[PDB]
RNA sequence: CCUUCGGGAACUCAGACACAGGUGCUGCAUGGCUGUCGUCAGCUCGUGUCGUGAGAUGUUGGGUUAAGUCCCGUAACGAGCGCAA
């Protein structure tokens, strides 16, 4: 949880090289070393409770977070995390639409769904132009097939790169949970959770701590 | 020509009121299931977003194709409508 040592050494200290960085992100920096910013993990800490304490207060009362993470280095990590432990979640391009047009992105969780007897029957060419678009919607919407409507809380783990996801969160009013790096700006991030955003091993830190904070709150109701 | 043995009818033509006839005008208050695309997959829409707005995005880009069949990327996501069938 709140232990340096990992911290330090699984990447979070380090921040984005001081030409890309944002001046609204000065208060969580500790100084710079070799033309590089260093996150201040003095002050990570606190903030990181106050948005494990939501998030383990949220699935106490029974709530959704959606765990967005479309990038490249998270894009595995953001498989093995608290959505599969019980949340929606998504890992390949956030559609700009989810959330705010969610009644138009509602009407397409059906891929193969009006198919289930010919999509295990394997027709042939009209079907394997489906077969192979069936995982189109299975990577794209495939990790948000459960979601009963709108979410409660929104779990970015790069602000700067899904920046779209937070402009609907904040347009509708659910509260946004985000790992703001050096290079990002913190506005519009209820709970904030300034660190690395780059290296796996800090991608799987907060996630790992995500999951273990719904799985230690899921339990206790 | 049917017959309660009363009565009735159609027509070559035929007499009085009204008429049918537009057989001139005029596609500029009246065409519906076309008299001009080379066969362009091009023209639009619902919702969402951006803009004070008219708008725009979708439909742009990278590649590919007769070809919105496409594919990969992308504030858009869907759709109306295809050679296939």
């Amino acid at each position: 949880q709140v232990n340096m040592r990992d911290m330090l050494k699984a990447g979070v200290h380090f921040g984005h090289q001081t030409r890309y960085w944002n001046p609204k992100m000065g208060k969580f920096i500790f100084g710079a070393r070799n033309k590089i910013h260093i996150i201040n993990l003095e002050k990570t800490l606190p903030m990181f409770n106050e948005a494990l304490t939501f998030v383990e207060r949220l699935a106490a009362g029974k709530n959704k977070i959606l765990f967005v993470g479309t990038k490249r280095s998270a894009g595995k990590i953001v498989r093995e995390e608290a959505a599969r432990c019980g949340m929606p979640y998504v890992d390949h391009r956030w559609l700009g639409g989810m959330l705010t047009n969610y009644k138009t992105i509602r009407q397409s969780i059906k891929r193969l769904r009006d198919l289930e007897t010919q999509s295990q029957d394997g027709t042939k060419k009209e079907a394997l132009m489906r077969s192979r678009d069936l995982e189109k919607l299975e990577r794209s919407l495939g990790g948000i097939k459960d979601m009963g409507g709108l979410p409660d809380a929104l779990f970015v783990i790069d602000v700067d790169h899904e920046r779209i996801a937070i402009t609907e969160a904040n347009k509708l009013g659910i509260p946004v949970i985000g790992v703001v790096d050096t290079n990002s700006s913190p506005e519009g991030v209820d709970y904030v959770i300034p660190g690395n955003d780059d290296a796996i091993r800090a991608v799987q830190l907060y996630l790992n701590s995500m999951a273990e904070a719904v799985i230690r709150g899921k339990q206790g109701a």
